[PDB]
Formats: structure tokens, C-alpha cells, sequence
């Protein structure tokens, strides 16, 4: 099988090459990643061949001056056909409400919109730096699980820094309490700090709960934002 | 009731004041919208980072509205608005200059503001008008905006709804989001300087299904889609 | 004469339409301004990269003006405007919502548009009004915009002038750019999450001198500063070098 | 002497470390460069210690989440006292009309406004990648020359890939002709190409002419944009 790997952090992210190397154990890997979330149609996108270092395996790759979605569209053109799109590993979590604004997820979603199977991978920072040598086994195990899934699939994966297990999860959906704290800069000019916080703790079985417990979290995602329970409201 | 009106096109957009005016027919309106000149980046609330906002006079040829121009995101305007004008019962975002249908809902800044209000435990709605070429006439659309708001306010609260109004509506329907597969058209090119680039023109594969938002607007109908916050595909969870 | 009016605040700014209406008393006016919702960008003309621009209906409560909303920089608006509405004799940029005085001129997008017109061999002027405290009253400023424009149109061409109008003008003055030395005040701080950051509060070492743009506006006067394109320090082209 | 080195290309640019190493032969060097042009006051600025590139001398360094000017204000705070601000070496020329809005120049200018001496450095691109090892002798000769100037100074420097000389220069100031090429994308949607071009050849003595001749160009800059030939008296009574 052929796999396109991309991300949101850019072509120099260690997380990108960790995912690429892990994916190469399963098929031919090609990389298209941003130079620095929808497909760009307003203007054309530039892309440049990106070289592999002395110490690394070679992967045909391009640095793309576009969005993660642009990388997917372009990658499918420059390397097509592709069977799977992998986005990440993002340096930062993509849990619960965060999934909406995620460029990592946007790339995976784009692949799915194109009819392919896709997955996004992210790791929360929490003070220390991710050890991709230690995470590698978990990337491989997660990929084994994903690749046995009925196709096509769209899955959001978050791996804690030091995982102890794997759990299929649902997105955490909590209500938030708005918190605004007025302030003044050294020149006396007013400004505001926003500090919204969730109302309750993450429910057991959710993605946020899973990673806090030390488990890799995998959430299958839907494209349909329709709330079908309210199509014929009272 | 008390209504907060915001958008993602900016404090000077005619669509913003058109929505505010229509909303004033249903309650007290307060406005908080993004300021001019600030790189459009992200739809989340700006956290633990100072955000600037200033009182702003409402348009002369419009009713008076307390208002602030916010140097932040549409979600920031909602967070700030609930604070400056609390308590708020409803958050309306728009009317966006450009449609927000099907897969576009995911990345809409207009929708993000409404979603933020819903996350804060309030009812909310986003409004968008598809303007491809021809120009939107808010005076002509006022009756339909009023009728749409009337209908939304009959819903059980809280609700989260995405509304798209064609330029000249001839009906109203509740709709589901269109979900089509796309084709990733990429056409190589070269600029006048002889440099290589690519045109991306992704195209949907089939026509919009009957009953969807994209189908409804194509019919000339106002489309109202109730939205969910949960992106989990429960059919794939054991 | 044909006048191209643009700004950097966007096609919906009341300052843009106030400037277009004032200019219409002196010639044919055409508008080309930045569209809303744009990624941060510089002030140069976008080269070897296609730019989108669309016919735009001028506002209901403003006389009619042919117009285009351009998805590019203020300089792009000028380049596109000279093409769509050519020939153009004058480029007017503003009225900017916020002042552009002294050192601020270097980085003004409003000024960048006027300068682009001048680089193209045309006459140009940038217009700005101080903000932060209360927006401007363009109806009350109209007599001053007109007065200012009549003065500029008497100048030998081509010219490049930077104009700042106080909220309530009590006169007019040709001024020079205020050029003060600064102190780079940096004050450490921490956000509600305990993370560190720095407040940068640069401050001028002295009060603005009489005769400068900053001093004039503070006195209630409309300020007009003629600008040079050449940044060469002409007194150091043959510098004395130490032993 | 103490030197703050910054740029606008970011902390990863080889041009920045080339300037830092050359400058270290004249004094102690500290680096503050953008993470990705005036000082930011509307909000704060975040900055983080950053390692200098492996296989290169070590320099105290911070990557700043702000503008080139922010780096200067932050650098003066983190590494004060500072005697000289050097910005570059920018990958891309900063000649003639380009000076006005160059981020590289903006940093040097900020340093000058703060009362220090400052200089911006740039190298032209297209085709060949700058060879900083080969450029080092010319960077050193240029810095040695600037350090002989009466202070404070503000100079804009452009170095050809393979210099064969050095010249003080005037800023090129040519008029441009607008060129707009209408077009349509593959979907038949209209767009516009902009290709403005200078009207004549650069004059002798200017920065653009000097670099075209293979010489390092050094232009002293003036901060006062006032055109005194057009200043006027008031028409009062
Ligand atoms: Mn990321
Ligand atoms: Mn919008
Ligand atoms: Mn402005
Ligand atoms: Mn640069």
C-alpha cells in the first residue's frame, strides 16, 4: 500500500518524521508537509522537493506553501494513487472541543473527503519533550489496529508521553464557564484576559479521560455535523 | 431577552448591522465584532494572552447599539461580549458575506462564534448569505431574516443552528448538512516568472442530496441546519 | 482629472468613503481597497502570484463610485487601480482609522499605498485621523478634508504628502516629521497561567518639537508633511574612517 | 564591545549565524531573532532560550514571537548593555525602494532609534545559494570598515555572492511602470498578475548599480523622511 504523511507543524517537525518512519513499516511512504485549514483555491500553491538527511531513511517529500489540506490534495497529485493519509504526529494534543480547530485533523479529514482512509496523531506536551524512540512501539501498535479496520475510516489519535494501553474513545464534550479578567498594561491601557474553563471533569470513556489515564486514545470521527435529533423541532 | 451579535467579517460589515437590526426586533442587542486589520488566524478563544477591545459607535443610518470592536477572534468577541453585556441569552453571528454550507461549516469563523456561545450554555445561530458575483441586498433580505429569527426562537433552548439565506429566498426549510465526497483536481502552472505552482480545484462528485443545506439554497430556500458538538462517529464505537 | 482612492483598513471603512466623497469634488473618483479577512501580509505589490479582485457596490449612504475589493495589499490596490481605471492622475489613501505620525510613517500601510502611486510617477497623499478614545466624525471633518485637498491640488506635481487630521481641527500647517530618540522599556510579566512574557513599552525621550507633525496635531491643527522617497543620508557618502 | 545580532528570516536562517560568527571576531555576540515590523505594544511578547546551530560557535540566543523590532527591544533587555545592532544576513536583497519596508532594515533602524549604531546585511538570491564560507572574508572586511565610522551610524549593506570590491552608495530611486496581466484560473475565474518594472538602468553610485558590478554596497540611511524642498511657511496674516 502507498501512504501519504503530512502534518500541521511543518516539514522540520520531529513528529512528522517519526510518523513517516513508523508508517514505512506498513507500506511505501511519501511526505507533503507545510512550509511553516481548507484547500486553497484563491491562488496557486508552491511546493519544493525536500531532501532527506545523512542520518535518515529517504522518503520522497515536498515542502508545501499551503494548508495541511493543500498538502493532501497536492500529495495525491504528485504521488498518486494513495491508499492512506496520516497526519502528525502533532506536538500538542487534539482532544474534545480542540478537534474542530485542528489543522492536524483537517488534513486527515481532507483525505477522507477524497475517499481515502485517514488518521491524525497528536501528543500532549505537559512540560516535557516527547521521546519518539519510546513512542515508536505505540505508533506501530496503533497503526496495526487502524489497518485492520473496515475501510474507509477516519480516526483521531492522541498518545500520552508514556502510554500504558490503548482505548477506543468518544470525544469529550463539556460545557464551559466563561471567565474574563480585566487588566491594564504598564501604560495604564486596558485589556482583557480570557480564561474559560470546563464545568466538570472529563467523563470516563472520553478521549480526554483516556489520555489522562495514560492510554492512547482513538476516536472515530464523523463528517456530518447535523444534529439529527432536532430535524423536526417543537 | 438579551442578544449578543457578532461576526467574522469585521465591525464595519453591512451584514453585521443587518443582523443586529433584525435581532433588535426580538430583544435588546449588544454588538462585539472583530476590528479591522488583523491577520485572520484561528477560531478559538485567545487564552492567557491580553486582548484589546474598544467601545464603538453603531452606524448612523441604523438604530443605536452598544458595541465594541475587538482585536481578537470571533470566539473572543463572544467571550468578551458575555462579560461586558452579561447576562446574554442568545448569540447570533453573521450575516456572513459568503456561504457556509456542507463541508464549509467545519472551518467557518461565523459558525465558530455561534458554537462558542453554545459551548457557554447559550442558544446560538450563524447566518450566511452566498454571494458569488451578485451582491447581497440586506434591505431586500430583512423580511426573511425576521421570519427566520421568528422560527428559531420557537425552538427549545438551547439550540445551535446554521442558517444560509439565498439572495432572494422563496421558502424556509430545516435541513441536514450536505456531505459529499470530493475529487482533488490539481492543475500544474507557471507564473510569469517561469516558476512552478499548482492550482487546486477540488470538485464534489455528485449533486447535493435532497433535503441538504446545499440543495435547499440551490432551490432558493433559506436553509436552517441544527448542529451537533459531538464529532464522534458512534456507529464505529463498540 | 481621475483620482484613485484606496486605504489599508478595508473596503467597508467609513474613512475610505469619506475620502472618496471629498475627492469627488475635484475629479472623477475610482475606489480599489483591501477585502476583509486577509492573512497578515507586507506592503509590497504581490508579484508572480495571481491576485483576486471583484467589482464592489459602493455603500448605500454614499454617492456612487466604481469600486473593486481586492484580496491583496494596499500597494496591490494601487497597481490594480491604475490598470482598471487608467489613466490616473492622483492616488489618495485613507482616511486611516488611526494616526500615522513621526516614526509611524515608515510602517504605515496607508502611506505605503500613497508611496506606491508616487513610485508609479503620480501625485499622492495619505490621510489619517487619531483614534483610541473616540472614533472620528467624518461629517464634521469634511470641510477640513476639502480645504486640505484644495491646498494639495495647488502644489507642483508630482507630490507625496502625509496628512494627519485631529478630530476637531482648528487650523492647518505644513510640518516636518517628528524624529525622536526612544527608550526601549521592557517590563517582564506573567499570564494567568504563570507563563512569562514581556511588555514592550517604547517611549520618546522628549516632547514633540514645535513644527513637527506630532506637535501640530496635538495643537488641534491638520498636519501635512511632504515626504522624500530617497532614504540616503547624503552627508555620509564619503565618510571619514578612524586611523 | 557587545553586539546584538538579529534578522527577519528567523532563528533557523544560515544567514543569521553567518553574521553572528563574523561579528564575534569584533566583540561578544548575543542573538535574538523572530520565531517565524515595529515594536509590539498592544500585547506582550513571548521569547524563549534557543540553542545555536550544531557545528557552529555557541551564542546566547532567544527566538522571539514578534517582529524584528521586538527582537531588538527584547535583546537589549536580555543582553544589555549593547553597543551595536546587526541585522541579517538576509537571504534576499534589500536595495532601492525595497529598503522602506525591509524587516531586516527595520531592526537596524530600531537599534538606531534606541541610540546605538546599527547595520543591516543582505545577499541577493536566484540560482546559487549563498556560500557563507566564501562570503566570510567580505563580511569581516565590511564589519571592520563599519567599525571605523564615526558613531552612531546606520548603514544598509548588500553583498553580492562573490564580491570583488566595496563601495559606499546612494539608495537607488527609480520610477516604476505598472504592469498588470489579466488572466483566468483553470476554472475560468478571473485574477490578475502584477509585474511592475523599473523604467531605466540603475545609476552609477547607487546600491543596485554597485551590486550589479560585483561590489559590496553600503548605504548610510537617514531617518527623517521630511522633504525640506517642499516645507512651507504659514500663510498667517
Ligand atoms: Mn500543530
Ligand atoms: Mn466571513
Ligand atoms: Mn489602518
Ligand atoms: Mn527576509
Amino acid at each position: 500500500m502507498r501512504i501519504l504523511v503530512t502534518n500541521d507543524d511543518g516539514i522540520y517537525s520531529p513528529g512528522l518524521w517519526a510518523l513517516a518512519e513508523a508508517a514505512s513499516q506498513f507500506g511505501e511512504v511519501f511526505v507533503a508537509a507545510p512550509d511553516t485549514h481548507a484547500i486553497t483555491i484563491a491562488h496557486p500553491v508552491r511546493a519544493y522537493p525536500h531532501p532527506s538527511p545523512l542520518h535518515a531513511p529517504h522518503f520522497p517529500a515536498y515542502r508545501v506553501r499551503g494548508t495541511p489540506a493543500d498538502c493532501v490534495a497536492l500529495g495525491l497529485h504528485l504521488f498518486g494513487p494513495v491508499d492512506l493519509v496520516l497526519s502528525g504526529v502533532n506536538l500538542g494534543s487534539n482532544l474534545g472541543h480542540e478537534i474542530w480547530h485542528s489543522g492536524t485533523v483537517a488534513a486527515a479529514k481532507q483525505g477522507y473527503l477524497f475517499g481515502l482512509s485517514a488518521a491524525a496523531f497528536s501528543v500532549p506536551l505537559n512540560g516535557e519533550v516527547p521521546d519518539f524512540a519510546g513512542l515508536r512501539p505505540w505508533l506501530l501498535r496503533t497503526l496495526e489496529t487502524l489497518l485492520r479496520l473496515e475501510r474507509p475510516f477516519l480516526v483521531n489519535v492522541n498518545l500520552p508521553l508514556r502510554p500504558k494501553g490503548f482505548l477506543w474513545t468518544r470525544q469529550s464534550v463539556r460545557a464551559y464557564e466563561g471567565v474574563v479578567i480585566p487588566g491594564e498594561d504598564p501604560m495604564g491601557r486596558p485589556f482583557y484576559w480570557f480564561a474559560p474553563r470546563p464545568l466538570k471533569e472529563a467523563e470516563e470513556g472520553t478521549d480526554r479521560w483516556a489520555v489522562a489515564q495514560g492510554f492512547v486514545s482513538a476516536t472515530p470521527l464523523r463528517l456530518d455535523l447535523t444534529d439529527e435529533t432536532r430535524l423536526q423541532p417543537t
